This record gives structure tokens, C-alpha cells and sequence, in this order.
């Protein structure tokens, strides 16, 4: 049985090779078991400096969510996270606005909805809108990585045409698509 919690299933991977793009991070994910798992219940991480994969920087980055880490990973030069689960969204139009260093990819119901396929110092991108056809728990996954240096990841979502944005957190996240009461 997979645990039911109000969050996404989180996996952290570190490496001593360079992460330049999404494909490099996905290859890392596919190469081994996660270096740590966690519950991603408040997806607003960092900012910090001096490499996410070093020392206690991952704990600092994950903040509130770090108390669910399965282990304290050892040092690596580069690292990132893979998150997967469900998010409750009513039918309608939405768009992401993401602050990040380095890059990332977010997909909903299998379709990319926010992508930066390269390294970058902290930058905020307002992404194009997408539609949700039916209200309910939508499948969502996220990739984010740090190639080194500074690191931050905050993917906010608007349901009202960019007037207001919210962080994805325990109000609407579900690890399995069942309703959490936690
Ligand atoms: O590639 C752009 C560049 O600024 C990279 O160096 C870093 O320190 C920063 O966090 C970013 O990853
Ligand atoms: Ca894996
Ligand atoms: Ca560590
Ligand atoms: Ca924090
Ligand atoms: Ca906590
Ligand atoms: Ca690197
Ligand atoms: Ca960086």
C-alpha cells in the first residue's frame, strides 16, 4: 500500500556529474533508487546558496517538508527532486508562474504546462495558460534540479487569469488521488 497524505510523493537524487537540462535529471532518476524520499506538502523551496546537494542544504531548501526525509543524503555536486501525485483543480483555465534556479518541468495529466530546459540563476517565468476539462484530482508531476550554486523552486498557480497565485500545498495535494484527512 502507498501512503495517503496531503502532498506529492517526493524523491531526491544527487550526482557528481553535471545536470544541464531536464533529460540529464531524468536520466539520473532512472539510473538508481532515490537518495532520499519525502512528502512534498508545501511546494515552496529555498532560496539558498552553496549547492543544494551539499551538507544540510537540502533540509534548508525543503523547509517544513524536510521532517519527512527518509534519510540525510551525503554530499554531491548536483541534485534535484522528482515529485508525483495529484492536485485538486476545478474545471477551468489556469497558468503557472514559477521562480527557479535551475530548471524544471511540470506536467498535468501527462501534458507539460511549465518548462525551463536549462540552467539559470533565479528567474520567474509566467507560463502559458492551460485548461482542465473535469473537476477533481488531476495527475501532476514535477522535476527541478540544481547544477550548483544557488537554488530555489516555487511553482505558483493562478485560476483567475493571473490576478492571484497560490502555492501548491496540503489544501489541494493528494499522494494517491483519494481525499486526505490528515
Ligand atoms: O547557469 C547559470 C548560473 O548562474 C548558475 O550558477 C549558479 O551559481 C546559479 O545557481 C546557476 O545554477
Ligand atoms: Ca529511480
Ligand atoms: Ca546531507
Ligand atoms: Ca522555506
Ligand atoms: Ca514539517
Ligand atoms: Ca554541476
Ligand atoms: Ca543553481
Amino acid at each position: 500500500p502507498d501512503s495517503l497524505f496531503a502532498g506529492l510523493v517526493g524523491e531526491y537524487y544527487g550526482t557528481n556529474s553535471q545536470l544541464n537540462n531536464i533529460s540529464d535529471f531524468r536520466a539520473l532518476v532512472d539510473s538508481k533508487e532515490a537518495d532520499a524520499t519525502f512528502e512534498a506538502a508545501n511546494i515552496s523551496y529555498g532560496r539558498g546558496s552553496s549547492d543544494v546537494a551539499k551538507g544540510t542544504h537540502l533540509q534548508e531548501f525543503l523547509g517544513s517538508d524536510a521532517s519527512t526525509l527518509s534519510t540525510d543524503p551525503g554530499d554531491n555536486t548536483d541534485g534535484g527532486i522528482y515529485l508525483q501525485g495529484y492536485v485538486y483543480l476545478e474545471a477551468g483555465t489556469y497558468n503557472f508562474k514559477v521562480t527557479a534556479d535551475d530548471g524544471y518541468e511540470i506536467t498535468i495529466n501527462g501534458n507539460p504546462v511549465a518548462t525551463v530546459d536549462n540552467n539559470q540563476s533565479v528567474y520567474t517565468v509566467t507560463h502559458a495558460s492551460f485548461t482542465i476539462s473535469e473537476s477533481g484530482y488531476q495527475a501532476i508531476d514535477m522535476i527541478w534540479w540544481d547544477q550548483g550554486g544557488d537554488y530555489v523552486f516555487q511553482p505558483t498557480l493562478s485560476a483567475d487569469g493571473g490576478s492571484t497565485y497560490f502555492v501548491l500545498d496540503s489544501a489541494i495535494l493528494s499522494s494517491t488521488g483519494e481525499t486526505p484527512y490528515t
